[PDB]
């Protein structure tokens, strides 16, 4: 197994898949590592078995389509994934924990959001359905777009976005497009 947790690159109490070569922190992992279980597989196996079972799944979608599907736990696994998939990137740290905005020249968001927050959020199931996760997620980065204004630290927005965006894409199989 790696000697490093897969998504935030440092070692420590760690947890190893054993149908693969990573390895976890606890609460890095999501959902958090389970109690028992041997074997244990994380949750890039259990994606990729998902795909090996309905090798169709891979077959282009229509995002209207997607975020219309319910929250059975196959989509509910895949939220999970496309948060982690976020986090494994050292910029989530800027949306991680929760906000607070006092800028001259700008107001702070009706709605704020974070990641810990639909980390919470899925993890309580609270989504019915994935256009809610989906929401949530585009949410945070466009509070922070409109708040942050021609400031430079607008990019960091812009650059963890795309990150959900093609992993978002990939996860969900979205048909792909010119
Ligand atoms: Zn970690
Ligand atoms: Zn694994
Ligand atoms: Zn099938």
């Amino acid at each position: 197994n790696s000697n490093i947790c897969e998504v935030c690159n440092k070692w420590g109490r760690l947890f190893c898949c054993d149908t693969c070569p990573r390895s976890f922190h606890e609460h890095c992992h999501i959902p958090s590592v389970e109690a028992n279980k041997n074997p244990w597989s994380c949750i890039f196996c259990r994606i990729k078995t998902i795909q090996e079972r309905c090798p169709e799944s891979q077959s282009g979608h229509q995002e209207s389509e997607v975020l219309m599907r319910q929250m059975l736990p196959e989509e509910q696994l895949k939220c999970e994934f496309l948060l982690l998939k976020v986090y494994c990137d050292s910029k989530s740290c800027f949306f991680a924990s929760e906000p607070y905005y006092n800028r001259e020249g700008s107001q702070g968001p009706q709605k704020p959001m974070w990641l810990n927050k639909v980390k919470t959020s899925l993890n309580e199931q609270m989504y019915t359905r994935v256009e809610g996760f989906v929401q949530d997620m585009r949410l945070i980065f466009h509070n922070h777009k409109e708040f942050y204004r021609e400031d430079k630290f607008t990019r960091l927005g812009i650059q963890v976005q795309d990150i959900f965006e093609k992993n978002f894409r990939n996860i969900f199989a979205i048909q792909e497009t010119s």
